[PDB]
């Protein structure tokens, strides 16, 4: 079951978003490549549908509405910066755990989960952009950059992790350079998580 303000979103793709209140209008995150060049888009929630215009920055897009338009309780948006740790992707089935981190984020996401909200605490880190092989995600912070394309030591990324050492999951991205042959066990159960919105 997904979180109460997140929606369908379907322009020159299809993909996911979320709904956020922000002085007095009704803001919507979603990711730029679904929506498309012409700038347009529909967006699915309880038994609204709304088309909306985005501003862009790189694969970040966000729409501006009011109360009027889409009723209803929107939690308040938080931008933040992104924290070495773990961060739900909001997706329309659920929130997928996963880790963040500037180098390298991990989740099981499919190309429907684009444009999901990445969130830490009550805050918005950035947007879903994409995938690759063995859950690595990409995540476009709402100022443009993109989160998850360079690389990062195990041991580097475990001194962000609390809890006794233990043994590392097997399949693991070549972008996180395999340094140490044990990592605190929040970040090993992290990885091990792999795919838990059900």
């Amino acid at each position: 079951k997904a979180r109460g303000n997140v929606g369908f979103v379907a322009g020159s793709s299809y993909g996911t978003g979320s709904v956020w209140t922000r002085n007095n209008e009704v803001v919507v995150l979603t990711a730029s490549h679904v929506v498309g060049r012409a700038n347009m888009a529909t967006l699915k929630i309880g038994d609204a549908m709304l088309t909306l215009t985005f501003k862009k920055n790189g694969d970040f897009a966000e729409a501006v509405t009011t109360q009027s338009e889409l009723p209803g309780n929107w939690p308040q948006l938080h931008f933040a910066q992104p924290t070495t740790g773990p961060a739900s992707w909001c997706t329309a089935t659920g929130d997928e755990e996963g880790l963040l981190s500037g180098e390298v984020c991990l989740a099981w996401t499919t190309s429907g989960d684009s444009g999901s909200a990445v969130v830490q605490g009550d805050a918005v880190v950035g947007v879903h952009t994409g995938s690759n092989t063995s859950g690595v995600a990409y995540v476009t912070t709402p100022s443009g950059k993109l989160l998850g394309a360079d690389t990062v030591t195990l041991s580097s990324l475990s001194k962000h992790f609390t809890g006794p050492l233990t043994s590392i999951p097997k399949d693991i991205p070549d972008n996180i350079i395999a340094d140490v042959d044990a990592v605190p066990r929040s970040l090993a159960m992290l990885i091990d998580g792999l795919s838990n919105r059900e």
